[PDB]
């Protein structure tokens, strides 16, 4: 019958003080004469009832896409609790159990390095500011760019990539009008990861 | 029933002269009561019988895995031709016609900028050499690193990322012993893409 998917909390949610991290159990392609879907939430094999499965949603598929959401404690996500989602139905000869948890493995402090635009790139109106983040484990992480306290718009970050030593790296590309980098403006690559002091580091990036 | 997955050729196989590009039809979850699988490859509608359904392979989870492979003209792919794989199983209520082609749109030339390690990283044993390749379209691309005619081993490349303007970028990180970067060796990032002159370009990178 149906098919189930289970989502981790966002990295920023598990690593920053007053946020609301939450793993999300999502059901697709249910029945119709059997819309009664039960969820059962277990933390490390212990059932918690502190959930809230927001109402069924009639889709144009003629399926009810139901969604449950467990607000989890950020220290729980980090200390590596397994969140198991049991989903019951009539279309199920047996329920569905999907389990999720932070990657297990020894965490690794990311190295953060800011790279200025290529000398070749100066013949362009816009320049590329680069942020290199390597040797982190596990892959969960967040990178933002700002200048003078205020955030920056025009950046994109590659996904984490498994490096040769079993750690991850990524790059973040920030784009600015050459004029801005020229004036001597300062920009900042911010990074959030668990193996960081206060879960937070940052690196400025300026011309000479 | 069974599912199907169609795959494009490898970028370098459609970009470099004497290579042999192939699209590949992979059928999975095949049974045993009606396990005869027939393929009827069509190219841009007008059928092709230059195909090959290389022999039947088993699988772990008691399921099955049947893979055909059409060798294809490289320039044909670049022109934009549609490649149709047509499967015929009996556990099917109907044959499948999954389609694949190159990304439509105006091919754009990649920009290639090499980037020396951050001064901060010179206090490490190994250093990171960085190749920023941006503004290309479509995403199909190949990147390689080398020095003195020999290739380099220790490198990794992020997947193409969609940029704010509809173009792709990526980075490639080459990792070497610091000592080799102090000698002032020359290192090169090579990029193969359909929009370049001879589908090829390369960028030096060396110590100041
Ligand atoms: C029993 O086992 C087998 C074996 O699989 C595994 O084996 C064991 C050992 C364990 O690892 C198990 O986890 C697992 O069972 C099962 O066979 C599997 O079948 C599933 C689906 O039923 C497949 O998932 C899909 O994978 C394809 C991509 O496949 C390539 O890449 C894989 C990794 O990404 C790689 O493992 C494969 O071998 C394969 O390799 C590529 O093949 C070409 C040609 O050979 C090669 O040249 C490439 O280099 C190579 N690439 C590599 C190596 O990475 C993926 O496309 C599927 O995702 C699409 O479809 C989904 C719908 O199911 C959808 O959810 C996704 O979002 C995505 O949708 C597509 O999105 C694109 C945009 O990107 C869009 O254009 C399309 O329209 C859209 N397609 C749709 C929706 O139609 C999906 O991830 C497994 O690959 C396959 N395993 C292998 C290894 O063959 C078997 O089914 C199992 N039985 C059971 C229990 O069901
Ligand atoms: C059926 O549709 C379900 C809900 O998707 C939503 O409604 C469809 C019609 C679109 O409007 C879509 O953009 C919405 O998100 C899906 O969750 C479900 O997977 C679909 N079933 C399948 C597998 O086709």
């Amino acid at each position: 019958g149906p098919s189930v998917f289970l989502f981790p909390p966002k990295p920023k949610d598990t690593l920053m003080a007053s946020r609301t991290p939450e793993v999300t159990c999502v059901v697709v392609d249910v029945s119709h004469e059997d819309p009664e879907v039960k969820f059962n939430w277990y933390v490390d094999g212990v059932e918690v009832h502190n959930a809230k499965t927001k109402p069924r949603e009639e889709q144009y598929n003629s399926t009810y896409r139901v969604v449950s959401v467990l607000t989890v404690l950020a220290q729980d996500w980090l200390n590596g609790k397994e969140y198991k989602c049991k989903v019951s139905n009539k279309a199920l000869p047996a329920p569905i159990e999907k389990t999720i948890s932070k990657a297990k493995g020894q965490p690794r402090e990311p190295q953060v390095y800011t790279l200025p635009p290529s000398r070749d790139e100066l013949t362009k109106n816009q320049v590329s500011l680069t942020c290199l983040v390597k040797g982190f484990y596990p892959s969960d992480i967040a990178v933002e760019w700002e200048s003078n306290g205020q955030p920056e718009n025009n950046y994109k970050t590659t996904p984490p990539v498994l490096d040769s030593d079993g750690s991850f790296f990524l790059y973040s590309k920030l784009t600015v009008d050459k004029s801005r980098w020229q004036q001597g403006n300062v920009f900042s690559c911010s990074v959030m990861h668990e193996a960081l002091h206060n879960h937070y580091t940052q690196k400025s990036l300026s011309l000479s």
